């Protein structure tokens, strides 16, 4: 009756925090960033010292948590029907096919399960772009990507697996979403 469970959604997945009707929103924003900013509900920006309380929220609702570049970003659907959104730019020469490229990444499911993620072994993945040595969404998606760059790709079925699926849990014609570090070249 006294505490509310907020759904945070922000792009890749969702997350929920559950908190007092009067403890500071604050709270739920430093729990959302130590995982890895702007938070918004029902359109309008929330402030860390405003309360559930406040804002009449209820158990469930919705926050939209925004962690691309401020201004904003887009997301683009390529002639292939790769979607990809630059949540940071970076900045440095652009990869090219050719190049070997060392990322962290992070990849979930549409039923919202994270997948894969190679911050959980601790440990950089390496390719060489343009090869055929990953899914054709990613070596068309991390071309143009830049040193200190995170893009998110929505790759559809085509560009991943296909019917034929994936490590175990990624299912047939599964569309998937990553979000791509780009930490060297
Ligand atoms: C010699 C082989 C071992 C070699 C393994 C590694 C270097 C370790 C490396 C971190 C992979 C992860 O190991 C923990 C793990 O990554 C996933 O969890 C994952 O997130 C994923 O989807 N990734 C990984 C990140 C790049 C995009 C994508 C991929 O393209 O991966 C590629 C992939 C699976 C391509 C298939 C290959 C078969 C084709 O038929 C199919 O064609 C459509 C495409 C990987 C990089 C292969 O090129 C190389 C390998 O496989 C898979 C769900 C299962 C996979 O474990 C196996």
């Amino acid at each position: 009756e006294t505490h509310i469970n907020l759904k945070v959604s922000d792009g890749s997945s969702e997350i929920f925090f559950k908190i007092k009707k009067t403890t500071p929103l604050r709270r739920l924003m430093e729990a959302f960033a130590k995982r890895q900013l702007r938070f918004l509900y029902d359109g309008i920006r929330i402030q860390a010292d405003q309360t559930p309380e406040d804002l009449d929220m209820e158990d469930n609702d919705i926050i939209e948590a925004h962690r691309e570049q401020i201004g904003g970003s887009t997301i683009v659907t390529t002639e292939s029907g790769l979607k990809y959104e630059d949540l940071t730019e970076g900045s440095g020469a652009e990869a090219r096919a050719g190049q070997t490229v060392s990322v962290h990444y992070t990849g979930w499911l549409t039923d919202g399960q994270k997948f894969d993620s190679s911050k959980d072994r601790n440990d950089p993945f390496a390719f060489v772009l343009g090869g055929g040595m990953v899914i054709k969404g990613w070596d068309e998606g991390v071309q143009g990507m830049k040193v200190g760059g995170v893009r998110r790709l929505t790759i559809p079925p085509q560009l991943g697996y296909g019917a034929r699926g994936a490590g175990g849990v990624i299912p047939p014609n599964a569309t998937l979403v990553f979000e791509v570090e780009l930490l060297d070249v």
